[PDB]
């Protein structure tokens, strides 16, 4: 399988809003968790974010997609997100990660004004 993610870069105000549609294709079992990357510019490392508040995930397992809104864009979240999709039977124990597939990502700018 794999994501297609989308958008693959865009720019953005301060204030703004962003909506990075996810969406599983040519995978054989249901989708099973989601989640959302992001490495700030100037990080070295990917951290996870943590829905809630500003971050308001909709996953539609029926047609395997889901999208990340973030309200109020800034300085600061500027940076590349990539979603991950989760899949697998109920025969496979959760114990052991299950196959997952990650977006290419989204190199999001924001500028003040």
């Amino acid at each position: 399988a794999w994501v297609d993610q989308t958008p693959r870069s865009v720019t953005k105000e301060t204030g703004e809003s962003l909506t990075i549609n996810c969406a599983l294709k040519n995978a054989a079992d249901d989708l099973e968790r989601t989640d959302w990357y992001r490495t700030t510019l100037g990080s070295t490392n990917e951290q996870k974010i943590s829905i809630g508040g500003r971050y308001v995930e909709t996953v539609n397992k029926g047609s395997k997609s889901f999208s990340l809104r973030i309200r109020d864009l800034r300085v600061e979240d500027s940076g590349t997100y990539k979603c991950g999709a989760y899949f697998s039977d109920a025969m496979s124990n959760y114990s052991y990660p299950i196959p997952g597939e990650k977006g290419a990502g989204t190199v999001l700018t924001v500028k003040a004004a």
